[PDB]
């Protein structure tokens, strides 16, 4: 009477594990590997998966979809990966109904990822049970396709791409589908996800595909407008795959036809990202990622925003997101014996500016040195760079975002955040997921407050579009965004009235979307 049992589902009937909590009564149901959809066909749309018969017992992780290995010299997973996870939070008295739903999308750059992410301290990364329990929500996580697999395009009808968002969208139809069964509200979807998964979860809320299935949404370091999202030349890279596994490159339809036929293994490991002795920006390497097909996503990203007009949105981004990047493009940030110059970074900026050509370059270059003649230390130096990489690829396309979502806003809510501490554990997944409540020797007093109030806001967040409205409370009034207020909340350690802030790295907003837009384009 307190818990589920099994469960009714389209398919048929699901069997997970009841995980009894604390001392009083509570629990927690726990469903891993759910199929949503059918097994995968390389570089096909996924498909329904046929029902069963009798009970299906949902009791531990499935395979990963086919990707490359950190070291690129192998494959794991399989093409058999459409599966989801849930846990369903239970009290002491009844079973749970009408819960709000949260749909986690993992990143990872669309090449690699998985629903359950990596294991540590004997703890999933995106084990949903704390977020569940804390915020009496239900938490999905699941698989879809990556790299090759779930990106390879031609840029036309013969290989269109974005496999790997339409099993994104298969598993959101699913749960509104079904997830009532388990107590759900089906009305009240939000989706969250980080990086990769920031960025998916913004293409989803601008896709026609999801007419009617978001309530609302959370990117966490990534939205649709990000540089690395948008493929422009898919048929370059496919052309690539195609000669490393010895299909022909001069007829793009039987080009797609021998792809589809190749060894999804080879497919997957026939370009491997270079990590150093680079020519390009790490950046340039981001090949296999989404692209406009005039489909599932129908423009340019940009031009899509009517489509979220009433989903409530959070974005937000954290203080070096731009780090991991920086340190690829420039390895001197690492070592603190060897020294940025100025040589090094209007290398590095001319890269990112080449279709504003030399005006652009130097225009760009001036703005982030300026503070380097007062304070041409190496701290300052190697900071501007990682506030370069952050600006570009993360925090100027999430400011972008949030205007577009406030001008088309119906009754859609906007908010917008940015995380500051002190995997690295400056990285806000962790915080967002409880790890610090879930494996508690790894983590200080302090990292338990944060993750804390991070699960508070986004629970409250997900059942009311309200951050400041529900089952729990928070520590600063979270003040929804508007293009007069420009105001987002700084999460930190210790959070109180003066963490709700505005006009973050205004300057630098204004010359990206002001100045270096009004600057003659070279060729
Ligand atoms: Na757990
Ligand atoms: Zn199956
Ligand atoms: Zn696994
Ligand atoms: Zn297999
Ligand atoms: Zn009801
Ligand atoms: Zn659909
Ligand atoms: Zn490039
Ligand atoms: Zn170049
Ligand atoms: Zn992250
Ligand atoms: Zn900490
Ligand atoms: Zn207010």
């Amino acid at each position: 009477q307190s818990k589920l049992g099994a469960v009714y589902t389209e398919g048929g009937f699901v069997e997970g594990v009841n995980k009894k909590l604390g001392l009083l009564g509570d629990s927690v149901d726990i469903f891993k590997g759910i199929p949503f959809a059918a097994p995968t066909k390389a570089l096909e749309n996924p498909q329904p998966h046929p029902g069963w018969q009798g009970t299906l017992k949902a009791k531990n992780f499935k395979k990963r979809c086919l990707q490359a290995t950190i070291t690129q010299d192998s494959t794991y997973g399989d093409e058999d990966c459409l599966y989801l996870n849930i846990w369903v939070p239970q009290g002491r008295k009844q079973v749970s109904r009408d819960l709000p739903v949260m749909i986690w999308i993992y990143g990872g750059a669309f090449l690699m990822g998985s629903g359950h992410g990596a294991n540590f301290l004997n703890n999933y990364l995106y084990d949903g049970e704390e977020i569940a329990t804390r915020g009496n929500v239900i938490v999905v996580t699941f698989n879809y396709r990556v790299g090759p697999l779930g990106f390879l395009s031609t840029g036309d009808a013969n290989l269109p791409g974005n496999y790997g968002l339409r099993d994104q969208h298969m598993a959101i139809a699913w749960v509104k589908r079904n997830i009532a069964a388990f107590g759900g509200d089906p009305d009240n979807i939000t989706l969250f996800g980080e990086s990769a998964g920031g960025a998916s979860v913004s293409l989803q809320t601008l896709s026609p595909y999801n007419k009617g299935l978001i309530r609302r949404a959370i990117s966490q370091s990534g939205v649709a407008l990000s540089p690395w999202v948008i493929q422009k030349n898919p048929l370059f890279w496919a052309k690539k795959v195609a000669e490393k596994v010895g299909c022909p490159v001069g007829d793009a339809a039987r080009m797609a036809q021998c792809l589809k036929v190749t060894d999804p293994r080879a497919l997957t490991l026939a370009y491997k990202v270079p990590l150093a002795g680079l020519e390009y920006p790490m950046l340039h390497y981001v090949g296999f990622v989404p692209v406009i097909d005039g489909d599932f996503i129908p423009d340019d990203p940009i031009n899509l925003y009517a489509n979220a007009a009433d989903i409530d949105y959070i974005a937000g981004t954290n203080n070096m997101d731009g780090h991991i990047f920086a340190s690829i493009d420039m390895p001197a940030i690492n070592k603190g014996n060897k020294k940025v110059t100025e040589e090094d970074f209007y290398k590095l900026v001319s890269e990112f500016t080449i279709t504003k050509g030399l005006r652009g370059a130097k225009t760009t270059f001036d703005v982030y040195t300026e503070s380097w003649a007062q304070d041409p230390s190496q701290e300052n130096k190697k900071k501007t760079v990682v506030d370069f990489e952050t600006d570009v690829l993360f925090l100027v396309p999430t400011e972008i975002a949030l205007a577009q979502h406030r001008a088309n806003a119906k009754s859609a809510k906007t908010y917008a955040y940015l995380f500051s501490h002190p995997a690295d554990h400056a990285d806000d997944i962790q915080y967002v997921f409880g790890k610090p409540f879930a494996t508690p020797t790894g983590y200080r007093p302090q990292d338990r407050t944060v993750s804390k109030a991070m699960i508070a806001y986004w629970t409250n967040f997900a059942k009311t579009g309200d951050p400041n409205m529900g089952d729990s409370a928070v520590p600063t009034h979270w003040e929804p965004y508007t293009t007069e207020n420009s105001g987002y909340l700084e999460i930190t350690k210790k959070m109180g009235s003066s963490s709700m802030k505005r006009s973050l790295r205004t300057n630098f907003l204004r010359y990206w979307t002001l100045t270096y837009l009004a600057l003659p384009t070279v060729t």
